[PDB]
């Protein structure tokens, strides 16, 4: 953390949406099976590579 309320690990980021364009990949081949259609990162993970 870095403050009094600040928590530990964070989460994802806004770019998570434009991330499809950053790599020039269409979600057409991917599927957002999130709890609410919310395209998660566990769906695009099995498509890119390692990190």
């Amino acid at each position: 953390y870095a403050s009094l309320e600040e928590q530990n690990n964070d989460a994802l980021s806004p770019a998570i949406r434009r991330l499809l364009a950053e790599h020039n990949l269409d979600a057409s081949a991917i599927k957002g099976t999130g709890v609410g259609g919310r395209l998660t990162r566990e769906d695009v993970e099995k498509h890119l590579a390692k990190a």
